[PDB]
């Protein structure tokens, strides 16, 4: 094929919800934009499943009103096309999303002032959503990844307290379960699995955006820092392309970035590998 996978960072926010879809070419550093979302949102999540690409949640953030979106939609990079899926049992906005056995899995987020502990689950081949058991936190901005088929809800924001604290979820038993806290308060981080190992990169405190990052590992059941990003961000997409970490954009209390970084899990290193053709927070990201 033309080229390898991509990775591909759909909506997103700057002064507004944005309906853009890009793909970065990890192979060439090259850009491409592709067919807009029917519908500008941004803190929504991204995913893949049998080689479609998944948008869900998220809201319009616009001049003259927000919509929180319980929208899920469907891209097909081999016909660059957009198509609406059964909506959610509720808008979520800064949510997270988790795939087991090709089942896409929405957790929290908020609609309005409601901070979701809900988490329902979506079978594209019957295109039906179905709740499940519920996190025992309520978790938006609730960073996700899924480990040796277990869902991982980490940090977030419940209402009031922002949250260090972490859970796992699972499937075959319908039962969430408190694991090990992480080091750092952390909502709106950039949560993704890689070798083996959980990461959580970046986030918000309540005091100021990050640039740490720290892995949890399942046999010590520990989290532990390792190198930090060189930007500070919080609402950054992330994503993982053959064996590295991808993190792309977000915002740290001044600036929307366009800088994407890159982490090395051999040599414990990041590298700011490109930039996104604008600055902007809250996109949806997957890699297909
Ligand atoms: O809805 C989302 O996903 C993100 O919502 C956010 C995130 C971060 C900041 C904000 C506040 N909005 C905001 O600062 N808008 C804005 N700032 N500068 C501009 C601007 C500059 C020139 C024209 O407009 O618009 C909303």
């Amino acid at each position: 094929p033309k080229v390898g996978r991509l990775i591909y960072t759909a909506g997103g926010y700057f002064r507004q919800s944005l309906s853009y879809l890009e793909a970065y070419n990890p192979s060439d550093g090259t850009w491409l934009r592709l067919a807009d979302l029917q519908v500008p949102r941004s803190g929504l999540a991204g995913c893949v499943v049998g080689g479609l690409l998944y948008a869900v949640g998220g809201r319009n953030n616009s001049p003259d009103g927000n919509t929180d979106s319980s929208a899920l939609d469907c891209y097909n990079p081999m016909t660059n096309q957009w198509s609406p899926c059964a909506p959610m049992s509720v808008p979520r906005n800064r949510i997270g999303v988790g795939v087991i056995d090709g089942h896409i899995y929405a957790v929290g987020g908020s609609h309005g002032c409601i901070h979701h502990n809900s988490v329902e689950r979506y079978e594209p081949e019957r295109d039906e959503w179905h709740l499940v058991a519920p996190m025992l936190t309520r978790r938006i901005g609730v960073g996700v990844a899924v480990l040796n088929r277990l869902l991982y809800a980490v940090g977030g924001f419940d209402g009031t307290n922002r949250l260090n604290s972490a859970e796992c979820y699972y499937p075959e038993r319908n039962e969430w379960r408190m694991i090990t806290a992480m080091n750092t308060i952390r909502s709106g981080a950039g949560v993704c699995v890689l070798h083996n190992c959980i990461y959580a990169a970046g986030g918000y405190d309540g005091q100021d955006q990050l640039n740490s990052v720290e892995r949890y590992d399942v046999e010590t059941e520990t989290w532990t820092f390792v190198a930090p990003m060189k930007h500070r961000r919080s609402a950054l997409g992330i994503t993982v392309h053959q064996g590295r970490i991808y993190v792309l954009g977000g915002y740290d209390g001044h600036t929307f970035l366009d800088s994407v970084e890159c982490y090395d899990p051999d040599t414990d290193t990041w590298s700011e590998v490109t930039r996104m053709t604008s600055g902007r927070s809250g996109v949806g990201v997957a890699v297909t």
